[PDB]
């Protein structure tokens, strides 16, 4: 699985 | 999952 | 300094 | 400052 | 399981 | 599950 | 400088 | 400055 990077600053770490 | 920051400094990284 | 994690989910990264 | 994510997956982290 | 870096700068981040 | 630094510099980052 | 991860569970990340 | 993910595994964290 990826470790992914959302991002507005603020960020989302999710597993996928 | 979320990789989630459960913080006082210290943090706990836990998956979810 | 320290990385300082301000959680809200999202969190903002911080080097304080 | 703080960690900036630049994101594509791969990512570029910053320090701003 | 424990996080792989595949670093190019760029990096992916894995869970292997 | 969180993520468990075996520090010595390098680290393993384990998923624990 | 290195993010070096101070750890006890919780951790410190150092910017050294 | 960027951080980079120098790794073996091990990871060295730096900021350049
Ligand atoms: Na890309
Ligand atoms: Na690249």
């Amino acid at each position: 699985a990826y470790l992914l990077f959302y991002t507005e600053a603020k960020v989302t770490v999710t597993v996928k």
